[PDB]
C-alpha cells in the first residue's frame, strides 16, 4: 500500500585538469498503485 | 495508500582546472494514485 | 490517500579554477490521485 | 486526500576562480486531485 | 481535500572572483482540485 | 528563427454547467549565453 | 531554425458537469552556450 | 532544423461527470555547448 | 533536421463518471556538445 | 534526419467509472559529442 523512496540522484564530478560535459536525454520515473 | 518521496537531486561539481558544462533535455516525474 | 514528498532539488557547484555554464530544457511533476 | 510536499529548489553557487552563468527553459508543477 | 506546499525557491550564490548570471524561461505551477 | 502556432479552444457549458479551465504557458524563447573561462592565479 | 504546431482543444459540458482541465507548458527553444576551458595557475 | 505536430484533444463531460486532464509539457529544442578544454598548470 | 507527429486524445465521460490523466513530456531535441581535450601539466 | 509517429488514444468512461492513465514520455533526440584526447604530462 506504501510504496517506499523513488530517488533520482545524477551528480557530477571531475578533478585535475579534466574536462567534463554531458546532456541528458530524457529522465523521470512512471509510477501507479492499485488496489480493489 | 502512501507514495513515498518522489525526489530528484541534480547536482554539478568540479574542481582543480577541470571544466563542466551541461543541458537537461527533459525531466520529471509522473505519478498516480488508483483505489476502489 | 497521501502522497508524500515531491522534490526536484537542482544545485550547482564547481571551484578552483573550474568553468561552469547550464541550461534546462524542461523540468517538472505530472501527479495524480484518484479513489473512487 | 493530502498531497504533501511539492518543492522545486534551485539553487546556485560557485568559487575561487570560478565562472557561473544558466539559463532555466522551463519548469514546474502540474497536479491533480480526485475523488469520487 | 488540502493540497499541502507549493514551493519555487530559486537563490543563486558566487564567491570568490566568480561570475555569475542567468535568466529564466518560464517558471510556474499548474495544480487543480476535484472532487464528486 | 522560429515558425508559428494556433490555438483556438472551444469550451461551452450547459444547464446545470460549470467548467474551470486554467491554461497557459506557451511560445518560443532562444538563448545567447556563450562564454570563455578565466585565467590563472 | 524551427517548424510549427497547432493546438485546437474541444471542451464542453452538459448537465450537472463540470471539467477542470489544467494545462500546457509548451514551445520551442534554442541554445547558445559554448565555452573555452581556463588556463594554468 | 526542425518538423511539425499538431494536438486536437476532445474532452466533454455529461450528466453527472467531471473530468481533470491535467497535461502538457512539449515542443522541441536544440542545444550548441561545445568547448574546449583547459591548458597546463 | 527532425520529422512530425500528430496528437489527437479522445476522453468522455459519462453518468457518475470521472477521468483524470495527467499526460504529455514530448517532443524532439538535438544536441551539439562536442569538445577537445586539455593539454600537459 | 528522423522519421514520423503519430498518438491516438481513445479514452472513455461510463456509469461509476474512472480512468487515470498517466503516460508519455517520447519523441526523438540526436547526438554530437565527439572529441579528441589530451596530450602529454
Amino acid at each position: 500500500m506504501n510504496f517506499g523512496a523513488f530517488s533520482i540522484n545524477p551528480a557530477m564530478m571531475a578533478a585535475a585538469q579534466a574536462a567534463l560535459q554531458s546532456s541528458w536525454g530524457m529522465m523521470g520515473m512512471l509510477a501507479s498503485q492499485q488496489n480493489q
